[PDB]
RNA sequence: GCGCCGCUGGUGUAGUGGUAUCAUGCAAGAUUCCCAUUCUUGCGACCCGGGUUCGAUUCCCGGGCGGCG
RNA sequence: GCGCCGCUGGUGUAGUGGUAUCAUGCAAGAUUCCCAUUCUUGCGACCCGGGUUCGAUUCCCGGGCGGCG
């Protein structure tokens, strides 16, 4: 766990990501993901997607990538520089840049987006999508990249009325937290309860205080360590971190920003466009002349929690990166089982013929339930084969036997990979069980109690 | 349908699309997608990944969006640029360009995806991502835009063993067939059976046999109509493409491009690295000396299947785009069911309090069940909201009633977005239904035979 | 690109050297209890920059964007 | 960025002005019938360009990339 260069190793090798462009010599800061990195990372995106998105009901967007020079130069972003700069169409009229951040597509389509939500507040708008740095010395592999991906969320609140409804699912959920006083004070951060934390005001709301949460269950729930996990206040728009302990040390990996007044004011300036939304009067205000007035102005506040994909990832890596006891050659990775970028793995013992048939029964069989599986028939022994499945990190391994081939119910085991504990089931319901823990509904134990373990191969 | 002034306004008044940076002016050729339109995208790339990658066991990967000018030298695409071209790092030694194509990756990281699926062939690799060209004049909308998400496959087979296994799945499949021959010949497509189509050799294979199949079986999936859509062959390397028929005429939306030597052997030539697979011999040959060979290497050929996403999407906007008998300003979209923006919709009857329990208590059970719905609670009538909901195309719209109050097996009623039929079941197994008729296992029909209709509100 | 006009609430429009008509839409209220009901009330716009003018959204010049070869 | 070395099959390495050692890995065969078994056989490399040389992967110069402030 603590080697880096072991697991490097590993993730070089067996190819989850890789330097870009590396037979014309590679390019710093820039990396390429092959099958299994490609297939966490959709995993992880899902996984987020259905956490925020869903839950939500967050009014997703596509923007572009390139971008006019006027509306970074708004947003003060231009101000040899760090940004990547093109030009668009015929010539040199229009000089544009790669966005470094996925918000701005945000806040230039807020009229459109607030109407799309009856103009009603609260809502929120998120982009998942990549954004370019032009970073001189990028080091520490994907920490430090030029091109990465992040998923941005906007909460646009009433300042009036930032106050959460949900926020008791949060309440009892127990984290690090490290404030800007315990930080000046020589200290180090403090396992409070949430509820606890608003009250005593560390946390300016309870919004704020849910967002936390809810990002501290999903980091958890990719396969971040709560030991390892901390959000550290920012000190002298008020701004939380998301932090994790790598080797590399405490490095952020979600930033939580809630600043009020705005960029969204900014390009109303320039753009000369109000960018607001509008609040009916319980009771309606007389104001010269008589003026009854029905409506307030509302320019609201926004959170902005950003993450990058990259680092959880790596995070992830770090974390997860486990060394078997003896013979150390032999490591594995300890992705929760609804990031696993296979979930399974349909191994037959030996090359024997008799094992062909029920290996493409289920393997067709699994796709049908959907399930991220990988098929090993290769020339190697069992052992073989589980050291490089075990290695990607499959959640599971199917092996078809000389029982499969002459019993009335036909089974195969289930190998847990953690634990390298194995059960014995039919081979009709395999799928059904490696779906659903898969799907998290189930985990490895209650498998274990329902099942009837493996002892020998009768 | 015919009517692209109609559509064009329901696309840009309900937020489906729009002009990028429209409070800046705009640019021509570059398009923000909005919530429905961002969620018709991911739907329509989930359906496309489970579609292919899923069924195929297909290798994908991400890889960044710069390149080396030296990259794009070796495959010939330099050569005022139609490219966006930049700088990487400090200063200009290093000049990039932004990716025409998500492919050229694919073919850099080939040694590593080779090496990953053992060294065996065939295998199929693919990458789902964004693209960038500089055009001039960027006309219709989607059809010709600079900046877009395109999702590629590349299929390494041998060039001796060029035959695939699943082809009966799309043997008696029929299909528009636009043969070089019938063009050159002043004649139109012809409606010909797959097996037909390869024994009388106007189709080399039944690999780029079964591809068309599948990419004909996608495309119809998503909303495309068959009679609208046909595959042209290439006249003077052989290429077939996807057509659609819209109002803008016959445009190109896949491209299945067949071409066997390279630009693997550009690369491998222009960096020095043999990109080859090795083949096993059944009989050793010996050949001076006695020097027994016991593999011979093999440059793959490789097939080429790409897929422009903004043009399948505006395919499906008009194929679609369809407006009511009686109210005409009542215009709806006719998705299909599994990449419906919004598979339900959560309306009451009208603003009356007993009703916002069962909105709740079956949007936190919808959500449970991980259907995309859109709850509209909001001022107008049934008929109004009913207009909103089927004018972004939601499959489904849920209402309840005053007999959703006052029952003892509480229950609601189901509307078919299409007909204007409606059905009315209990309240408890509602989600079973929407999500199951949003995952294509029943289709309206079904569900219509299953339950009671709606007669009238008792 | 090059060309002939054009750009007014979210959408569709009338109008003029003294800051804007009507319809739709969206909110709130009341009606209404199945398919944009009705009434009331409220919300929102002259694509940018420069020039000419006492004063331009209107006239002229140049961005940008759109329709079409 | 600037700096001190460095780059040899997929990975880890030995070696030298005459084109490369060993281990792992991956295939095929045979053993083996639960956790990288064993034997046999095969597959694969001197980061690029220039210079000096009869000849460089080795020496020098400059790309690029990596480790570290
Ligand atoms: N050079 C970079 N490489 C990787 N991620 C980055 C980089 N710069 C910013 N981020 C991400 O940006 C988030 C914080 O937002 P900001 O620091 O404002 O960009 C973190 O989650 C980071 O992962
Ligand atoms: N300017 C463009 N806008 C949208 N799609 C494009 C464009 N150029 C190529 N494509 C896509 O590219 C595919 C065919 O490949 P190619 O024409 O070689 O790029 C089609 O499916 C198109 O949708």
């Amino acid at each position: 766990i603590v080697d880096r260069a072991k697991m490097e190793d590993t993730l070089k090798r067996r190819f989850f990501y890789d330097q870009a462009f590396a037979i014309y010599g590679g390019v710093s800061g820039l990396y390429d993901f092959g099958p299994v990195g490609c297939a966490l990372k959709n995993n992880i995106i899902q996984t987020w997607r259905q956490h925020f998105i869903q839950e939500e009901q967050i009014l997703e967007i596509d923007c572009t990538m390139l971008t006019p020079e006027p509306v970074l130069k708004t947003s003060g972003h231009v101000d040899f520089n760090l940004m990547f700069k093109t030009f668009i169409g015929p010539g040199g009229n229009m000089p544009g840049y790669l966005r470094p951040e996925t918000a701005q597509g945000i806040f230039l389509n807020f009229k459109r987006l607030l109407e799309f939500n009856q103009g009603k507040l609260p809502f929120a708008a998120a982009q998942i999508g990549n954004s370019f740095r032009n970073e001189i010395s990028p080091r520490s592999g994907l920490i430090r990249v030029r091109e990465f991906t992040m998923a941005e969320i906007e909460h646009f609140v009433d300042p009036s009325e930032k106050d959460h409804p949900k926020f008791q699912n949060v309440a009892d959920l127990h984290l690090y937290l490290y404030s800007a006083k315990a930080q000046v004070s020589g200290q180090s951060a403090r396992k409070m309860r949430l509820g606890d934390a608003v009250e005593q005001g560390v946390i300016n709301n309870t919004v704020l205080g849910y967002f936390i949460g809810r990002i501290y269950l999903y980091l958890t729930k990719v396969g971040i360590s709560p030991d390892k996990l901390r959000f550290r206040q920012h000190m002298e728009c008020d701004c939380w971190d998301a932090e994790s302990k790598t080797s590399y040390g405490w490095i952020e990996i979600v930033g939580c920003a809630d600043r009020s007044c705005y960029d969204l004011s900014c390009h109303a300036r320039a753009t000369k466009v109000p960018l607001v939304a509008e609040k009916p009067l319980k009771e309606p205000k007389t104001v010269r002349f008589q003026k009854t007035l029905y409506v307030e102005e509302v320019v609201p506040n926004v959170i902005e929690p950003s993450f990058g994909l990259g680092r959880i990832m790596y995070t992830v890596f770090e974390h997860t990166f486990h060394v078997r006891e003896g013979d150390e050659q032999r490591t594995f990775f300890s992705f929760p089982a609804v990031v696993a970028p296979f979930k399974c793995s349909v191994l037959p013992l030996s090359q024997n013929q008799e094992f062909m048939p029920f290996v493409k029964e289920l393997s067709e069989a699994l796709t049908r339930h959907g399930v991220s599986h990988k098929v090993d028939d290769s020339s190697g022994s069992i052992g073989r084969r589980y050291a490089r499945t075990d290695e990607i990190g499959v959640a599971f391994g199917v092996t078809i036997d000389f029982d499969t081939v002459n019993k009335t119910p036909h089974t195969a085991t289930l190998r847990d990979r953690d634990s390298m504990r194995q059960i014995r089931a039919e081979i009709s319901e395999l799928p059904s069980i490696v779906q659903d823990l898969a799907n998290g509904n189930i985990t490895w134990a209650d498998v274990e109690a329902r099942y009837p373990l493996f002892e020998g191969q009768e």
